[PDB]
């Protein structure tokens, strides 16, 4: 219900990816989080009855893993980019598929623990 939506949106708003990173990188990283995690989780918890207990521990662990997954994306976009110059669109594109794959796997695991 809308109480669960509020709780989940507030937790997603705590995600700080470092807004001084390249604008086009942040656009991609945030869009992946939005489309692979925030929107599908909001769809799920919006359907709960208002009295249903949502596992905040489950959502908070999901948030923690987003930082790890985005940090990996950023390293491969920048200094650890192998085949192209750091910050190049090739580096972003070359790392983006795996970033999204990791977010999809995190979504699948998070779904299992959402209900307390
Ligand atoms: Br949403
Ligand atoms: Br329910």
């Amino acid at each position: 219900a809308n109480n669960h939506i509020r709780t989940v949106l507030k937790l997603f708003r705590t995600i700080d990816l470092d807004d001084s990173k390249k604008s086009f990188y942040l656009t991609a990283a945030k869009y992946g989080i939005q489309t692979q995690l925030r929107e599908p989780i909001i769809r799920i918890v919006g359907g709960y009855l208002p009295s249903t207990k949502l596992s905040e521990a489950c959502v908070k662990n999901m948030i923690s893993e987003v930082y790890e997954i985005e940090g990996d994306f950023y390293s491969k976009f920048s200094y650890a980019c192998e085949d192209h110059a750091p910050y190049s669109v090739e580096c972003l594109e070359d790392a983006r598929d795996d970033y999204l794959t990791q977010l999809v796997e995190l979504f699948k695991e998070t779904k299992k623990c959402l209900r307390e």
